[PDB]
């Protein structure tokens, strides 16, 4: 969805304030001294004594009577009268609170639960990243600057966060009004009353030499005002800025991250203070102003001396050794849509190496559309990234286009083992968000010697290992997806790992709208996928829409476990049902992945084929997995078939498939159609031309005299390669199975030759070739 | 201005804790300010009272019985209402009694938030000056100590720091004072009992266990009475003195500044708890001699174990590199008047590389006079320090002087890179003031003197890099301006740092005076100018006798603290003039410096030229504006004209302009009055001689044959440097546009001996030197 920024957030918390500054309290003293357990006993008491006294009274109205015993019964009188009064005026205390008090209070506490979860789910993300960030920092070499902070802060953080914990859990677990606590019968006053008198304890104990002390230091230490001015906002600036914390967001993101984690604690705490104040008697206290203040001084400091000392530059969070390939050519592209721009990247395995790429429109001051994005996902990209063992060339450079420009479209490519790429920005407005289609800049070569004379060189080498090449792995984004406007590729072979680097707008994105308080519209990363072919594949409001349930023990059912999350239950007979064969393109690959609880039973069926099913592994607490497949010659019928089992029970959510887009490749000479077979041989889909025993394939190829040529194929099973011109062998190569590496250097073909394709003869062979390759240099 | 020292901050703490301890009224001289739980018990009384006897008298009123058994009940009526007249009359003298106490409470308060104000304005400066070592204080390697004493002091410093800004809500309630300070009749009992309750809180959280116990603990370490000793103010030393703070001020300026800190800090907490008490009631315990004792205390464990182990020496701040030269021999001379004594340097860069120094005369003990103070700025002393593509020689001389002498005047002189420097200090008595000008000193470069002839020895060279060396920047002085008795310089051409030192007075200037008590009239080191041509230069208030407001809008922006400080204010015509053609010199370079803010229209004028302008650069907020300018050839009725740069509204102050005293060099035998034009050549304001087209200049000079001769210049045309004899050419090389250094060895005259400055033959580049120098060796 949105995150509002802390603007939006401050805003929410002083409308929930002004919300319940109002409402009432009548005053009525709510002091838990009230015993609140004897509504009915104390009742018997005062109805029983309030007869006798009248009785007792009238008879002695009645006059007429012995005057010393009219004494004495009058005395007899005003002691029952005292009693009876002073019981009476502990039950009219207890009943006037239990009738005017409880509803007002508990409409109001109910009132203020709903809200404060919703700006809870704001930060919900934040939280767990600065969980994160927190487990992948180091504090070696730390100066006593950092200690300094840290005994100045730590108590008052501490309880700070304590207290937002309880009050914020105590205001859910409080039984409402429907009971009104009333005297109903009993154990409701117990355990109810437990709780109402635990929220009494605790918002009374909010009122003395601290807690107002607390908060304030808190945030003068953030501001950094303290006894030697050191703002803990700056140390953590220098914390963070430390490497070994290469994950995702740059500088700017984790610690612009930090202070939304910081001020949602202090306003959170704002909102309690208030809360219990109202809770409890009089005095009501308009902090709102107190808190803005605070907050626009932290977003100054942060704004004044941090901000300009960070970099925007971000790198993938880490990496992984592959196995690639160097007979291919591959080339991938990475464009936007003509009204869009790149937003990030991410790269991924587990199914297959994957490079994912997000799209998206833009709103003013560098500011992105949630809807209008897109994933997008490409195929091996380790074959454009990994060698297998030959040198790769690795073309590095900072390529960034001028301000107001917006990196729009990034080509790679890869020749002969050398790797660059192509980066194309267009230009962009901040005060209206829209991007030109007719301004554009565009970067050929990667390198710093043609930055400075237009010249090839200055490239880096890495030399093919043999378990595999440390490869980019996890997400290329900051924290925040920003259009971007710096990128570049600076491989260290030292150690034979790569790393990708870009340059963020998140600087201005943010300056111009968060600082100076406006409204503000940023993204958290996408930590998983965000689309898929399935509609409404994130089934949580209990409506299926495209999908269907077959049986009533497959129902929707929000808290389907339990009701934080939606998850399509199925037992002994559940089947969920959708119908997706339409939107499945022929002959390609997809990825699948969902969220399972139990062992549920899932089919890809079109009543024929099933494309994919698993129905095997039992998972207790919801164990997502990721699987492939290629799409079918004709999947144009498949359905979606949540099934539970044989017999289980089953739970799953989150079916995403999506479509992974097959890898290309540079152009050659050689051509998959031009081939001759020559009986016994057939060749396949990629062109495989495979030796089926005796016989052979050929294609005739020309040459010329100025020109080097580069054969490059490998074939399964053991066989041959020729290339004769007219007699003369140009080459003739014995291979079993392996990558053919040849390099053909200056030699006129005189008429025309061609490869003659030649495996092993005997009967039961199988020369299978795999890439035939003859680009030319 | 001026500050009265620990000692003058605590006479005023004191004199308002007297003012406080006298003035109030009784009525809770037996009572406890529980004036208000008396009052509304014995409200509630009357009220019950008032409504028995309202049922007695109106059953009086049904009348209808027997005499005595109505005049029974007119008896028992009448005891009601004379006890109703009793509580009546009690709860009127309460009322009074509460109606006096609470407007006087309120004046009280007034008073003591303006005096408090002004008092804490004498702080507010060195507090600021802390922070410049807090962010270079990142110092190591024994943070045990600094570890300890923090985690044990810090606590109560947080809890002091909170309950002072408890009297910014102090002032809130001061701002609330006019909404009802007019309706004290009988109507605060319950509005002014309300619109406190803030203080009447704060007040109740100084008792008990608490508060209090801080202050004292505080206390007791500062002055170091703790488990072991080691007040942190021997650990605030031994970190401030340590690890390149390279801050003006000497350990001494610093550790006094952070005691400064501290002791204000603590007076001001002993003044609010004096001042809570004095409201909520009152005890009347004055805590004056309390205090006393503890700064005493402080000051004398100050005093006895860490002044004796500081040192008065003191850097410069900041370096610079600048291309310097060594074509010329710049002598500067810095002499105070007669009747002073230099205190301090400062060198500027921005406008230009620029050394200022203050002169000021003395008041005993080593103290200074506000208005005896003077600013003077010197002209490009990069010209004086840093050389040009040659070595340079620099005389590092630990010069010194006996005790009660004073630097008087320094002197600098760099002939042919040799970098010494002349200081003649006076004698002095710290009695009295009274510098003596007949008890003189001089000791400029002979320290080597006393035990080997070559005075010349002591030194060191740099070794003019293609940029510059790091010539000093910023300020030369004590946290404080004092008369300084050691002076020198010592390079470090290891990384091209020159560095200038002396020693300060200040162990002096204070050990008679502060830790005595008496007067300690001190000035804190200014961070700008302080004088200026232009009369009342920043704004007084509300009159600018220098000012002449031609228009009517042409006010006074603020005019009274309302926008910050003083600012003229100009909107759609507006102008203030103010005729300064008076106290301009021509031909003058005068430096210019102002803070604005908008857009401005910045404007020099006789009404004939625009010496200086700027209508630009609309600026958010109070940008200072620092540039150059000459003084035309005559600017006797020049005068100042800030306008409003166009319609919109502008804003401007501390309009500074300042005369440059120009660089001046040593003598040499070349004259340029004694130079021959000899066709179509003729001579230029620098002295430049100025070859138009053909022709030359030439000029006798007698050469010895026993000296060595030094024939410097730098030209701009294409000429020829020309040193004939009566026959030989003693030197005869051609320059094209740059400087020449050539030597000498015993020049063989034959009486006829001259040099002929002649160009070459292009008759549109006039050959133009600059520096005719032929300096003696």
């Amino acid at each position: 969805d949105y995150f509002n920024g802390i603007y939006g957030f401050a805003t929410g918390i002083k409308d929930i304030m002004g919300m319940i500054f109002k409402t009432d309290t009548g005053g009525s003293n709510l002091t838990l001294d009230e015993i609140l357990k004897n509504q009915n006993l104390l009742n018997d008491i005062s109805g029983k004594l309030d007869g006798i006294n009248g009785d007792l009274g009238d008879l002695i109205a009645q006059g007429n009577l012995n005057s010393e015993l009219a004494k004495e019964l009058l005395k007899i009188s005003n002691e029952q009268n005292q009693m009876l009064n002073h019981v009476n005026a502990q039950l009219n205390a207890i009943n006037s609170t239990l009738n005017i008090y409880l509803p007002k209070i508990t409409s109001m506490l109910n009132e203020v639960m709903k809200q404060n979860h919703v700006l809870s789910l704001q930060i919900e993300f934040l939280s767990k990243q600065l969980q994160e960030i927190s487990d992948k920092l180091d504090i070696i070499n730390l100066n006593v600057l950092i200690n300094s902070t840290l005994t100045e802060i730590t108590p008052a953080y501490q309880r700070i966060k304590y207290v937002n914990e309880k009050f914020d859990e105590l205001t859910s677990t409080v039984e409402k009004n429907p009971k009104s606590y009333q005297d109903n019968v009993t154990k409701e006053v117990i355990e109810n009353l437990n709780e109402l008198t635990e929220l009494a304890k605790s918002v009374t104990k909010n009122d003395m030499d601290s807690f107002e002390f607390y908060l304030q230091t808190f945030h003068d230490v953030m501001t950094g005002n303290n006894l030697f001015g050191r703002s803990a906002l700056k140390t953590a600036s220098e914390l963070i800025t430390k490497e070994n914390v290469t994950t995702r967001g740059s500088e700017i993101g984790k610690v612009y991250n930090f202070l939304i984690v910081l001020t949602s604690l202090q306003a959170k705490a704002f909102l309690t203070l208030t809360a219990c104040r109202k809770l409890l008697g009089l005095t009501d206290i308009d902090y709102t102003q107190i808190m803005n203040h605070h907050i626009d001084g932290q977003k100054r400091e942060f704004r004044i001396n941090i901000l300009p000392t960070l970099s925007n530059n971000f790198s993938n969070p880490s990496y992984s050794k592959n196995r690639g390939s160097d007979i291919d050519d591959p080339i991938v592209v990475l464009e936007a849509a003509p009204g869009y721009a790149l937003i990030g990247f991410e790269i991924l395995n587990d199914p297959l190496p994957i490079l994912k790429g997000y799209q998206a429109r833009l709103k003013p001051n560098y500011q992105v559309d949630r809807e209008s994005m897109s994933e997008t996902i490409y195929g091996d990209i380790h074959k454009l990234f990994c060698p297998k063992q030959l040198e790769q060339k690795y073309y590095i450079k900072d390529i960034e286009f001028p301000e107001g420009y917006v990196i729009t479209k990034i080509v790679f490519e890869k020749r002969l083992n050398q790797l660059g790429y192509e980066v194309t920005a267009n230009f962009y407005d901040p005060s209206t968000g829209s991007i030109d289609l007719n301004k554009v800049k565009v970067e050929s070569w990667k390198e710093k010697s043609c930055e400075e004379d237009s010249c090839e060189d200055e490239y880096s080498i890495i030399k093919a290992e043999t378990d595999g090449i440390y490869m980019p792995l996890g997400v290329v984004s900051e924290t925040f997806l920003t259009p971007i406007y710096g990128f570049g590729l600076t491989v260290d072979e030292k150690n034979q790992k790569i790393t990708l680097t870009g340059k963020s707008y998140l600087r201005e994105s943010l300056l111009e709208t968060d600082l100076l308080n406006n409204e503000t519209y940023l993204i958290a990363s996408p930590d998983g996928y965000i689309s898929s072919i399935v509609e409404n594949w994130n089934i949580t409001s209990d409506n299926t829409g495209s999908w269907r349930a077959n049986n009533n023990n497959a129902f929707v059912d929000k808290a389907d476990t339990i009701k934080g999350s939606s998850s399509l239950y199925t037992h002994k007979d559940g089947e969920f049902s959708q119908f997706i064969g339409n939107k499945l393109k022929p002959k390609t690959n997809y990825v699948i992945q969902y969220v399972i609880k139990g062992r549920p039973a899932i089919y890809l069926k079109n009543n024929k084929d099933t494309l994919f099913e698993d129905t095997k592994n039992n998972f207790s607490d919801f164990q997502t997995v990721t699987k492939k497949f290629n799409s079918g010659v004709n999947p144009s019928e498949i359905y979606f078939l949540f099934k539970n089992q044989s017999e289980y029970e089953a739970w799953g959510n989150n079916f995403i498939i999506l479509e992974i887009k097959s890898l290309e490749f540079l152009p050659q000479m050689l051509k998959p159609e031009d081939w001759i077979p020559s009986g016994n041989v057939q060749m396949k889909d990629g062109g495989r031309l495979e030796i089926l025993g005796d016989g052979y394939f050929k294609q005739f190829i020309k040459l010329e005299n100025d020109s080097t040529y580069h054969l490059r194929l490998s074939v399964k099973g053991t066989g041959r390669v020729s290339i004769i011109d007219e007699s003369k062998y140009l080459l003739f190569v014995n291979v079993k199975d392996e990558d053919l590496t040849r390099v053909i250097k200056n030699t006129s073909s005189k008429g025309e030759c061609f490869i003659a394709l030649e495996g092993t003869y005997v009967e039961n062979s199988s020369t299978i070739f795999s890439n035939v390759s003859i680009v030319k240099e």
